[PDB]
């Protein structure tokens, strides 16, 4: 009836009729609004972030006694004078920060160093006897920021050492031009671990940074926040056009008795996103990155909306029409064969993985498999050579060609395949009783 | 009629008839002429260029106080004695250039250093108060090239420092053998920026170089320039064979009431190219690289002419026949799905991009997406580890496999697909009323 | 008959009938049991291993007199004072280990250095005469671990030098938390070879490590070993469900007069695997890595069982149905064309391989061919430039494009092809007299 | 007739008949003979070679005054004291070689240094006047190997400096175990060039090495050379079975009024190869690498013979049957589109190539295009940033996506395509009047 025309209607044919074109322009407003919300937001998150990393990487630059000819820090002390060396350099770094550090960041009214010790240790190499107590007692030591350093350390008993402290910084180019909180204290922990007891104590400096606003600001009702609330009003108006889409879906359920479900799921993530960016505006958390992930999932789904827009012009939408069509054999293939993947990762995992990486995480082995699926890594995998067991390397070539095998021969092809097939029927059926009664 | 034979005529069948073969040989002359114009020109642009870069990279070699074990310069001072160190080294570099610099380049009748300052600064860490004035006053200082150095710098207030100066060089192996202007003054600016205020002041030396001809030259009517004017006469004769092609197209419009449109668009870019290389011959600009881009677009289109030449021999031109044929689904797919691309770049852009690069430009994120589209970068993207939020890295794997997913499963396949299909109908229809009335 | 129903029966349709569902749950128990056996085992092998490598890499860190700006150790002495330098550093390393080495590892009641000499040497450069005796006499020297060093070396006559020694270490974080032997003596051999007589004596330190259990342990009937025996009882129960599968196959041979053959081959490798992990539990070998390879082949085949499980749900198993189907043209193509591969490796091998690598192993040349098959290495292969013979580099480009050619044009395509075809008949025959008599 | 049966006969069906099986076993003998000739030969060429490179790389190790934190030597002096520094180090290297050099290689009854000078130079920066004389006079200086060094150099006038000398080495592990000439004098030339006059004088050491046999040898009718003559007799017997194949082809021309043409072209390259390895056995050239290329082309074609062997077993040879079949559209596509390639390289060549590489060779630009065709290099191409002209980088992204575009969208697809099609008719016609009259 007329209901079937309002429902099976064409946006562009709806342009022929009057007083319909208002909804689309509303929706494009939502498009570029959300788009800007991205834009401006991305300045926001990245500027914040990069300042943190900047300041971050540098804190290593002040407090690590040295850096090498290789940029990579993965390397750490062999020496006793090395550790007491890093301690002198860094405690005196606490001291000499006011003078030497070229950054503004200064002490706020303070440091500390933790050392973790073994409850009852015993080592007897002579009789081979080895006695351990699985209890660690942590002694914490406190630094006052302004000279002599007293160090008590026993080498065999050392599992982990750390130091903690938190230094203040207020970001000038951040609060100067735009609105984001200018203070974040970077709470630093530098660490040296014998955790494995091997003779190399693996040193890394790691900083967590917390966002706080200046107690006062005097420089030289925020329209950008009220704009995010007005784009948020665009998003609630979009969840209201998603509520008119939802009553449209309720009317399509009554008549049935979704492109919008995407559109509404979007501006719901955008709505929860706008509320939540209001929320990290209130909280000042600095781990609100999530609020970012939340916010951007929206950007995504809204741009599949960019998909049904261009699809809206041409109207035969074959690219997303065939893709949609055979997604069944697609997902069935992914989750079914992805098992085969898993198993190989395991095989690589118990035999190969000892050999692969110094981090030697199965996660990494999974990743570098899929790396060869991407065509690279053969070069760094083939390169590092077993040579201990001719059987070891022998299997090594056996599987790596086996799997690198089963996908090129097998993986792309099934893909390429069902892809081909439903392209065919797409073009074919382009060239139902429900539509018949609709006619 | 006879008009249809002159029009639907075969170049090689035209060889059977007499006094026709002159136009093609004219056109091959244009082929290898333009080809040479490339050749000789490429010597020209590259020799110039490489000299600039040579001299360039080296200027960093003189005036940067140091270089590291890592080739990469991205790194910069942590220290106050470091900056005054780079200043001493470089001002004394100005001084000691005559003696120490192994290059010819010398002062011409002179340097300077700029420092940009804050209008009204205030920093109060104790009460958390932070006061800034968004106005920068630049003080410029002048160097006379032949000893004492006085430095006035305040650390908190420092946003950017620079130095400028322009040194003279006349390129020997350039003007010696061939004709290109031998003098280019490289106007240098070395810089140290606290622009972010982080504690690392990011140092880079950057040179713009300007081309000028020696006022006099005595060594030991230019035929190479008149050759470029004669190949330019070949190009105007080609725009005249493109005007005979255009009156040929006017006759084909009258009869219709283009391979040439390419041929003429080419030798028009080649003609504007020959005029413009005459033009940077007059101007001596050194940013005439554009004149190069202009010039070479020609090389391009003329070699798609190389395409209809070999196609001219075989005459069934299926490779460019099928490609042409289905370019519709091709461009429709590119610009339609390329949306999907865009959206992902955004998603990566707000959540992932904080994490990806120290430059952290969305441009770069776009680039390294398409990098995985090329099969590499999985290795450097998978490698650098979030580890702050299990949700952060969690999404990280979610999308990177999601998109790396949608294209391998989706991207090549649609491609491979329409490509297959129109190959089929190409071979098929190989194996119209207009042609019928032509018969 | 009824026999044909028990045989051509559906697991999920068997769920409709009663007292059948017990066998599957038995088999899933075997799934996640074996899965855990992996899990726990993988902790085991990797923790052991990584400790060895840790301690390992570091031993180089103590005893190599130096490390460079490049991480790579491939480089070695040019000097006489260099070798006597490495000797001083390392013999004094033996000495100063107790004091300087930050690892626990200590001497156990001792080192030695071997030098291999020429039987009768003669070198006469003046008259060009060159006399050699193909007999090497090895003199071994012994180190007592607690000062003066006397060195006797002749440069021309030096083929290989080594030193051997074995140091004791008991791994704390290994025996502390879980059960694995805590002592492994790393028997070290550091070496300097003039083996080629070139003027660079290629230095590497290499360690073999042997596992031994502490003679006594006092800390602060193993259920994990009895769990591996109980999962081993799961595996024997699985070889007994593989014996019921085998009597099932004997009944299917009688009726015929295998998915299980995989299932049983698996839990046989898992059974020999469980017995053998019991066996390296008895032996304490440290080259039991094989026992790992043995053990994991199981993980593999059992997860192709994960394949017939998900396949068990959907029941039309097309992904493994088409793959199975045309594996004939697959294996025929692999082993047939893989000849063509071989030949190219040879061609590259005699002409190209001189040029390719400093290790210059044909194995490596084979590997980096298949590397370009993976899309990478063009960059490091194209980069290193012949330039001695224009014919040398000329062929160099000839073949590398020739083969890189024959596979892209040829290799993926045949692949993609038969893959396509049997996908078609898979979908077709989805859309026998034996089955007819079964009906 | 019977002639058609001897001709259209099956090797394996010929096994049914008697006294035929002798020819094949002859031919397999040729297979593994030639195979061994490879084998042994490959030892030969590689061992020689690697010794040369060994000794080679090291000569740089003695005579370059320094090496850096970066392995790459591409870098060279900025300084006057640097060049006189390299001279001292290297002339004194000539001196101190007997003592310091850990290699055997010694002087044979001597060095020299060349400096190339400008005929009439004039530099006038003040008035901008620049005068040059395009004539270089080379002064050569001679070194006697056993102390004071006198240096005469003018900086502006310096185009190129070199030094030459040739040092003797007799390769121990080469002549000791097997037969190859043990002496090769490595004639060295180290060089420093201001060739561009830029202020960095690009230093490289380059060695040509010549093979000579020891005048006498006393150690502790060659069967390996007579084996290469006997495998060469296998090759002449193979050119005689290729002459029986050629009279077989003459009989097939008479009956017609080639697999063998390959077989004979092979053992002709193998025959000329065996004669020529006899020939570099006589000549002792050391640039006989060609003799290697000659020799191995054989290995190649003989292993396409490995192709018709396995094809000989199965007998339906579809993999090489379809490949053969549509090679027409294949080669037509390669040489036709490869034009399109060329043109792009040019476009990249005049505009992009200034920017790409410091070597900035169009050859390299061609190579790295085809690199992206291989899926890598996007990372190093996208990375290095124009930033001088927004138009420069703008086109930069324009084309790199344009071409990276036209092949993925276009290149593999046509490929994948004709490959698919003739696979189809291969399988089809598997599932002529000449054969009919043969029947």
């Amino acid at each position: 009836r007329k209901l079937k025309f309002f429902f099976m209607n064409p946006c562009e044919k709806f342009w022929a009729r009057g007083r319909k074109p208002w909804k689309l322009a509303i929706q494009i407003l939502k498009i570029a609004m959300v788009t800007i919300q991205l834009v401006l937001f991305g300045l926001s998150n990245q500027m914040v972030v990069a300042f943190k990393e900047e300041n971050t990487i540098a804190f290593k630059h002040l407090f690590l006694k040295g850096y090498m000819d290789r940029m990579d820090d993965t390397y750490a002390v062999y020496t006793q004078s090395d550790v007491y060396d890093q301690l002198i350099f860094a405690v005196n770094q606490y001291l000499q920060l006011y003078n030497v550090s070229v950054g503004n960041h200064a002490y706020e009214n303070a440091m500390a160093i933790c050392q973790h010790f073994y409850k009852r240790g015993n080592i007897y190499p002579g009789n081979d006897t080895f006695d351990i107590d699985p209890e660690i007692e942590t002694e914490c030591f406190f630094v006052e920021p302004d000279n002599k350093l007293n160090l008590t350390l026993d080498f065999h008993r050392l599992l982990t050492v750390e130091l903690q402290f938190k230094l203040k910084a207020i970001n000038l180019q951040t609060v100067r031009h735009q609105e984001l909180p200018d203070c974040y204290d970077f709470t630093l922990t530098i660490t040296f671990d014998n955790k494995a007891h091997s003779g190399r104590i693996k040193i890394s400096l790691d900083n967590d940074i917390s966002i706080r606003e200046c107690k006062d600001w005097h420089v030289s009702t925020h329209y950008m926040m009220i704009f995010d609330a007005f784009v948020i009003l665009t998003c609630l108006v979009s969840l209201i056009l998603c509520i008119r889409s939802v009553i449209r879906g309720l009317q399509l359920q009554q008549e049935f008795v979704g492109w919008y479900i995407m559109i509404i799921i979007s501006d719901i993530l955008t709505i929860i996103g706008s509320i939540l960016k209001m929320e990290i505006q209130a909280k000042s958390l600095t781990s609100y990155d999530v609020c970012s992930i939340l916010l951007g999932t929206s950007t995504m789904l809204v741009w599949l909306g960019v998909i049904r827009y261009l699809g809206f012009f041409a109207k035969y939408n074959l690219l997303i029409l065939t893709l949609q069509a055979a997604l069944p054999n697609v997902i069935r293939f992914c989750c079914c064969a992805a098992m085969i993947y898993l198993g190989y990762c395991f095989c690589g995992w118990i035999v190969l993985g000892p050999y692969h990486d110094k981090f030697r995480s199965l996660n990494m082995v999974s990743e570098c498999l899929f790396s060869l699926i991407n065509g690279d890594d053969m070069f760094a995998t083939f390169a590092k050579m077993q040579q201990k067991s001719y059987l070891v390397w022998l299997f090594s070539r056996i599987y790596l060609y086996s799997f690198i095998s089963l996908f090129i021969y097998m993986i792309l092809s099934l893909f390429i395949a069902l892809i081909t097939d439903t392209y065919e029927t797409i073009k074919q059926y382009q060239q139902t009783e429900l539509r018949t009664f609709i006619s």
